[PDB]
């Protein structure tokens, strides 16, 4: 299709960022325009954290106690005066979308200090990290808190799963995770040809319908995948997304690969 079209279709706003690792050819739509990240951040922390515990330590554990506990943690919550390993960490976050885990693996990694600390190495200079889960869901248009660009995201998720310093069997296990996520089917995997392996991870904030998708894609033939951020939100605080206008915005970026 057209992007300017299936903006005035859905009366969204649509970022893009889209780049094949083996060319280097970009498609880029509002890729400077910033949006809430929301849960797609899980996989920068998740990365951030494989980076510095080799794939046979992960069955270190880490005490979970009361005060860990966030809203909508569905595997930490029977965790509660409990050890959990950190491999079940990155599975509760990835898998499940679990904010406690996110935020327990930020810790891990020294805080959202570190966590922007190491952005900043990757010369991500844009990727603002400020609060908490659930607090960074709560997305203002006029705060940067908690918010990226498409171009910003997209090249930080390439530096560091894509073409980072992560050993094969933790990207495997991260990658893993993302192909195998029933969270992201009406996304992205809705609207690339079914000749494609889709890695994603999915994001949604509280306000302005904002909904989001990343992925690592791997054509039918292709080793290297094509990373790929699709960011939206509407007008209204209190729009509804429809998950479609991403599967659109999918297939019709898939195009110019």
């Amino acid at each position: 299709k057209e992007l300017n079209d299936l903006e005035k279709k859905y009366n969204a706003h649509i970022g893009v960022y889209a780049l094949d690792t083996k060319s280097g050819k970009e498609v880029k739509f509002n890729s400077d325009k910033r949006f809430a990240y929301a849960s797609t951040s899980k996989a920068i922390n998740s990365a951030i954290l494989l980076e510095q515990v080799p794939y046979n330590k992960l069955n270190k554990k880490v005490h979970i106690n009361k005060d860990d506990i966030v809203a909508y943690s569905p595997i930490l919550e029977k965790y509660v005066g409990k050890d959990i390993t950190l491999k079940a960490l990155i599975e509760a976050s990835m898998t499940y979308s679990d904010n406690t885990a996110n935020n327990k693996i930020i810790k891990e990694i020294g805080g959202i200090k570190k966590v922007k600390q190491r952005l900043k190495e990757l010369g991500d200079k844009v990727t603002n990290p400020v609060r908490y889960e659930i607090e960074l869901m709560y997305y203002s248009p006029k705060s940067k808190k908690d918010t990226s660009t498409p171009a910003a995201f997209g090249k930080t998720l390439n530096k560091l799963i894509a073409n980072g310093k992560l050993s094969k069997e933790n990207k495997k296990f991260l990658l893993d995770l993302m192909l195998n996520n029933k969270s992201g089917d009406t996304l992205i995997k809705d609207g690339v040809p079914k000749d494609y392996k889709v890695a994603d991870k999915s994001g949604q904030a509280i306000t302005y319908a904002s909904r989001n998708d990343v992925a690592f894609v791997y054509p039918k033939g292709q080793s290297e995948p094509i990373v790929l951020v699709i960011f939206t939100n509407k007008d209204n605080k209190s729009d509804k997304p429809n998950d479609k206008l991403i599967s659109e915005t999918a297939k019709s970026v898939m195009k110019e690969f």
